[PDB]
């Protein structure tokens, strides 16, 4: 398990000086900025103590570093056998920060921001890439794999292009490796199903991926054992956090809760079962009436719910989370394993799920959630219509308002608001294949590329002010 | 005058005891609570003390009211060669509620938001249908009749619509009678009286109560909108400061001197007083009122000339009493080219000329026109999902599409089950792809045409993210 | 000369200057000027207090305009006679001073936006309305090219032409008027152009004298003006300012090289150095010391070299044939004026306030012709209902009619009236385009904003 670089893309204490300088690199990142003015579940600006982008990734965090420290307390010495001897801290770390910036990638409004960028190419890129590239002329293998990358945004692989190649934050590859939590390409098609579901990486980022898989010591199409923590780590606080703030803003009580997650429950196990990992021997039932007794402290009755609930819930969960890992140990170290920690059929793993099931019911079917989901639809489509001009530039036009020079004034004003990272990462991506034979295909590529940075890039509000600010309403 | 009801599968008391229950339920139902919020002419947004919807329905109530005691006040012993014995109650009841009723069905925005529709299905409706139901299959009559169904929206065809099997308030089929102003169905090609979706309703009315024929309720609620349709708006128009009140009797004069003389007497008038000596009166009365001189304006305007045409209105239902009996009469009771008529109309004409044409309403209008268009167009993905798929939504299946999943979630529950329901009566037919559809776009004309004007406003400027 | 006293509705010269006085006036009360106080000159009015504005701007040309003409005649002095200039001081310089006045009372509002939506709006959809109102086969196709490129091309200053002359009705001598012909004019104009030029004795295609007094009074005051804002607003500081006009300057010619028409002999670094004296040493404005120091010493050199031009092409100008401006010979001034809009280009017109103005304005433009385009896909008989206020079957466009001004209505009406011809359906298409550019082009900022919102139903 000695799968640990410090090299970056420009004596193990020389490794934990590189990952601790990773550690302040990531959160002085604008990445992490972004993730507090994006919202989670409910909208921020209706909400004021309501779970962020940031703060459900700092429960992540701490979540994934009990993981870590409850895993090697269990591995003790046998750690060393494996090669984990001395990486307490470097496994800490790699967790913690991949934790964080696990949603970096992903843009605003939930998952309705991938919905409608994904459905904008879907339906408009074809006949603008015909334009660009017509039928006929140009590679034809490579321009599927064009068409479908575009079409298929995903956060994940966002992520790795905005830590990498967009804000040039150049970490470790170790550390970017956690990132990778599926493991297909976007140019291949969705089928090994599960660690290859979702899109990993952009073609843009092929080459970054082919030195990342070399230099970090992997095989191509596997994952990173850092990986399965994190994935581990956002199960374990997928919606726990999402309910606490559901209770706090009214939508359920307490009381309604505790019965309504029994009820919840009964899918998938009986609750008068016995919890494994608690010396007490608390049934979840039990768990949730010792929850539901200890409440009614006196200041703060709803706060001590979700907090007797954690000590007694969340070490059976991190406790399962750190067996698995060394159960599947060798499965790991490989980038073989094929499921997530959690999700195994246990009497822990109904919890994870119970979570996710009452949440459904219950939080995100919430009219005020789904109309920001509607609406975000509309700011993140609105956008794309409003900067599509750009797509139907042809390539010299474009790459001059790039540039600086003075072509086309509308179009013009419209490159001027783009950030100019994301235009320089369109110059200095064109400045490498400025003399390939296939140079049109990846020019209109790389642009719509430049275009998708810009709209996941933006924050909530960002992204509402900069549409209605184009509406000119 | 029957007491059947659609949900009863089954005395003057027993009549007028059921008639009793269709007060209840249409007060109490939200098609009469919407009307508050609907504009009549000045949007509420900006107006206070004006009329909507609601109080000109009141208003309209009244006036019903008042020719139903007038008809019977000149008819007195003769109504029972007639056959009116015992209908006191009841065909004053009948009246009022088809009176507070009348314009239930029409959407925000005058008949604005009417255009809005029609014209949004004229425009896109055929390249919809098209994709509904391939080119061969299916009756082509009844597409041919189903696309002008859906092209001619009619707010009276959507007040029966709504009571019937939106509310499902199973009021008496005598008081829906009351919405059949008008003849025509929307299939034959002036407004429909009817849908083609609530024909089966209408050949249970027309054999309860010829087909084709209006009520006997119709023409007394007929003229009691006539009576009250503009002078009311008039008043706040004086109000909102469009018109003095010695400006505005110049104009009544000169607008009813076209139509008739305004030195000729009114008939039904006790003292024989003419227009111009009523509204020398009536503004004669202003300036001596010295706390509301346009109140005092109207009410003794109103005193002296509502008389007249109540009693005007009722004569010509009794006149033409067996013609009315019948159904077959082809004019308002009040249009005849009379004295009475040319007061009716030159209420209209001074309200064309300087009511319905302000700034303040156009802008209203046109605004309306744009937020019932536009919210056809946010609903639209409905329509271009296959009829397959949408069943799942409605039913609130887990359907692959999460863009649609949120717009239907958004649809009344009324309105989505409904259409359900609609579907379950042409479970297995033969032409139920045609029908799917239909009742797809009949489902979203009652969605926006139910909603009042903010409601209206609000769900277009929150899908809009503006 | 060239100065008639004859209005649309050799001589004694106290009749021109009492009928050129009463233009001053018609000008001066007539909308078309007070538009200008509401439309943004560079930094959006809504967000900007003592911002020039079109009326400020213009303000300014009309002094500068004044200065050349009163600087001219001291030049030619005595041999202002030879060339028939003689007695013409004041009604020169009136006709002048208007000209200024109303030099931008025709371009839209939202910069050159407002100009670039209108264009970018026609070329994408008229073809397509056009043909709907003249089948192919039908219509005199060397018109209908014609009137094509004229609908697609709008400019301001032939828009100010027609404004003041078929719009606002104000009745001005041609000779008021022949200074706004800069560059053209519209199709519409080609009747009333052809008697200016007569009754002013013009050759087709010529300027009028007044015009190139007014481009070097616009060239002069073009973007100094805007500059001062921008201190102002925080964009840049004098002293910050200072060097960059002189770096600009540098490109053009040297700045030690001495500045024609200046008495103490300044060169352009003397005159930035004078102007950055004198403030820091002024103790309560700074920044107008510094811009009235370098108005002083810098706007009498502009103003002499325009005038000296004048004469030096006196010939090729009474003719109308010069083909350059006054100012751009590549001389010092000349540099001068470059500077100035070099400087400008590089940290105003670039600024992010003033291009989301612009974006802005063309949304609201293009917006506002897409709402109102349901008039244009009527054919000529429901139109002419509609502007003559007949009740037509249409519900839609009649309120949309029902909104636009009674000038621009009455204005189409009028021109319907003058042409049956054979062709009236190709121009009655043409004019119906041409009175929604006249509506469009003849909102100030907020006027279409306020007009887009309340259609836009938001
Ligand atoms: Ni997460
Ligand atoms: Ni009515
Ligand atoms: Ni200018």
């Amino acid at each position: 398990k000695e799968r640990i670089s410090r090299q970056r893309p420009h004596d193990l204490q020389d490794i934990v000086y590189q990952l601790e300088s990773d550690r302040g690199r990531i959160v002085n990142s604008a990445a992490v900025r972004r993730l507090q003015q994006k919202t989670q579940v409910f909208p921020l600006e209706r909400n004021a103590a309501v779970r962020s982008r940031l703060t459900h990734s700092l429960e992540v965090q701490q979540t994934g570093r009990f993981i870590v420290r409850t895993l090697f307390r269990q591995l003790g010495p046998r750690a060393a056998e494996v090669g984990l001897d001395g990486l307490e801290g470097a496994l800490e770390s790699l967790v913690e920060m991949a934790c964080l910036m696990h949603d970096v990638g992903n843009p605003p409004f939930g998952h309705f921001g991938e919905y409608a960028i994904n459905d904008w190419f879907e339906r408009n890129l074809d006949a603008l890439f015909e334009r660009r590239v017509p039928p006929g002329q140009g590679d034809g293998l490579l321009q599927q794999r064009m068409l479908t990358d575009l079409k298929h945004f995903e956060g994940n692989a966002q992520a790795i292009r905005l830590v990498v190649k967009l804000l040039r934050l150049n970490l470790t590859y170790t550390q970017t490796a956690g990132l990778l939590k599926y493991v297909r390409p976007a140019y291949e098609p969705k089928p090994n199903h599960y660690l290859n579901k979702k899109p990993g990486f952009y073609l843009s980022e092929e080459a970054f991926v082919d030195e990342l898989r070399q230099v970090l010591g992997m095989r191509p199409g596997t994952r990173h054992p850092v990986a399965y923590i994190m994935e581990a780590a956002d199960d374990i606080s997928y919606c726990l956090a999402d309910i606490e703030d559901s209770v706090e803003k009214g939508i359920l009580d307490i009381r309604q809760l505790a019965d309504l997650l029994v009820k919840k429950f009964a899918v998938h196990h009986s609750p008068d079962a016995p919890i494994p990992g608690d010396a007490d021997n608390m049934s979840f039932q039990r768990m949730v009436d010792y929850s539901l007794e200890k409440a009614e402290e006196p200041i703060n009755k709803v706060s001590e719910f979700f907090i007797r609930l954690r000590v007694k819930m969340i070490h059976p969960l991190v406790q399962h989370a750190a067996q698995q890992f060394i159960d599947n140990l060798e499965a790991v170290h490989a980038g073989t394993l094929g499921r997530a920690l959690m999700e195994d059929g246990s009497l822990p793993h109904a919890i994870v799920q119970t979570f996710k099931d009452v949440a459904m019911e219950w939080v995100f079917c919430h009219p005020e959630v789904e109309t920001l989901e509607l609406q975000g639809y509309r700011i993140i489509q609105g956008l794309l219509d409003f900067y599509a001009p750009l797509l139907r530039l042809p390539a010299e036009e474009f790459q001059a308002l790039a540039e600086g020079r003075q072509a086309a004034p509308h179009p013009q004003l419209l490159v001027r608001r783009l950030p100019s990272q994301q235009i320089k990462a369109y110059l200095e991506a064109m400045k490498g294949v400025a003399e390939d034979p296939l140079q049109r295909q990846w020019e209109f590529y790389h642009r719509c590329r430049m275009l998708q940075d810009f709209v996941s890039g933006m924050t909530d509000q960002h992204a509402q002010d900069e549409y209605r600010a184009l509406s000119a309403l």
